[PDB]
């Protein structure tokens, strides 16, 4: 389950969450962070588009994390969680 | 009660946000495609974190939109709907 989304390319995610739910998992959540966030929506619609259908999107939450950005000190950032269901 | 977030400072559209929300209207969408699917969120985020505490978020969809250049040029773009409410 779980799947985070990062700097690499939106389909090495796609890749990663297809190959998990035709290996027969049924539950992954993208969670993703700030920037990320659009590309997390992006991996989501691609997989049910191009490659699983019948895919539900369950449930998406957002919410606000702490996190300590490249300049050294503590930040606050957007999080995503999409919870994808076969 | 539609906001259409793009690529303006985020405070321009926060401010939208809480100025309509404090000034009556009850319910607000938040909408978005692309890159500023991440912008759409933390608008989001800081409202219901920063100005009205109490805020609601009602749904949250996300779908792909298809564009259609001057040129004939169709795009999928990802796509995103927040909806709020007080």
């Amino acid at each position: 389950n779980v799947v985070y989304i990062g700097n690499k390319p939106v389909m090495n995610y796609v890749l990663a969450v297809v190959t998990q739910m035709n290996g027969g998992t049924s539950e992954v959540i993208l969670k993703a962070r700030g920037i990320a966030i659009s590309r997390a929506v992006d991996v989501a619609e691609i997989v049910r588009n191009r490659f699983i259908p019948d895919i539900q999107i369950e449930n998406i939450d957002i919410c606000t994390e702490e996190i300590i950005g490249n300049e050294g000190t503590a930040t606050n950032v957007s999080a995503i969680e999409i919870q994808l269901r076969k």
